[PDB]
């Protein structure tokens, strides 16, 4: 599998990307629909992202999930490199938060759940996503969460980035647990738990764990996000006990 831009017709805009915006597009042999992502290949340099690329593509053709958005595969001409990727209907779920405002808690546990499936796969392929954000959950057709975007993994705003990422530190999978805790508060509440007008503001507030929860949040959501949301990565629970947990459980409309 080796494509070219005249394999595929270029459809409207789907939104842009910091390194690089994105369109509907078309595989004229087979008609089928799909998303394309032109980055050019003088910024990539710029800013020596290059191989954070290849990294990504690499990891992401060695992954396969319902709820993992696919990477068919890449390609470059001279000025730009282009990545083939499943195309997602429903758009970002950040787009849901504005539209709505904030989740109710059947649609909170349900993509804690999505997530957490999602990501306890990557786990046990040994991979993490090192930085997930409502930008980089993508709807499916029938309303699946579906993750975007490995080019961070391993193995720009602060919100969803753990203490141990931002104080310098060293950090494992339990990365993502924080990440889910940022998100679960952020779906019931409306905007992440840290918010703050700058970034050195929003450094101190991770960094001290500093969040407090709106009187309509209940004490199973208070319970799991306070769980989740812990400065000693060692302390976060495992992913399957996200999955077990009672308010999950109690909410949630996907299995496990
Ligand atoms: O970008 C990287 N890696 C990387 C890139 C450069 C340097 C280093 C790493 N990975 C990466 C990151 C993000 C994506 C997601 C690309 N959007 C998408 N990918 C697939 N389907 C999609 O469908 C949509 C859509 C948009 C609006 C309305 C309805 C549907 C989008 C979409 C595009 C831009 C903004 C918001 C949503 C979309 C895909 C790959």
């Amino acid at each position: 599998r080796q494509w070219a831009l005249e394999d595929f017709e270029i459809g409207r805009p789907l939104g842009k990307g910091k390194f690089g915006n994105v369109y509907l597009a078309r595989e004229k042999q087979s008609k089928f629909i799909l998303a394309l992502k032109v980055l050019f290949k003088a910024q990539l340099e710029k800013a020596g992202v290059e191989h954070q690329l290849r990294r990504e593509v690499e990891i992401q053709s060695h992954l396969r999930h319902p709820n993992i958005l696919r990477l068919y595969g890449y390609f470059h001409d001279a000025t730009r490199v282009y990545l083939i990727l499943e195309y997602a209907p429903l758009g970002t779920v950040y787009r849901e938060l504005q539209k709505l405002s904030k989740f109710d808690e059947q649609r909170t546990a349900t993509y804690i759940t999505e997530l957490a499936n999602a990501l306890s796969y990557c786990h046990s392929k040994r991979v993490i996503h090192r930085d997930i954000k409502p930008e980089n959950l993508l709807l499916g057709s029938a309303g699946e969460l579906k993750i975007a975007d490995f080019g961070w993994s391993v193995h720009g705003t602060l919100d969803y980035l753990p203490p141990e990422m931002i104080e310098g530190r060293m950090h494992d999978e339990k990365v993502d647990l924080w990440s889910l805790g940022v998100l679960c508060y952020e779906f019931l509440v409306g905007k992440p738990p840290f918010e703050a007008n700058t970034y050195q503001e929003t450094y101190k507030r991770i960094s001290r764990v500093e969040f407090t929860f709106p009187d309509f949040v209940t004490e199973g959501a208070r319970d799991l996000i306070s769980r989740l949301l812990k400065h000693n990565p060692s302390q976060r629970p495992m992913l399957r006990e996200v999955l077990e947990h009672p308010w999950i459980t109690a909410n949630s409309s996907k299995p496990s």
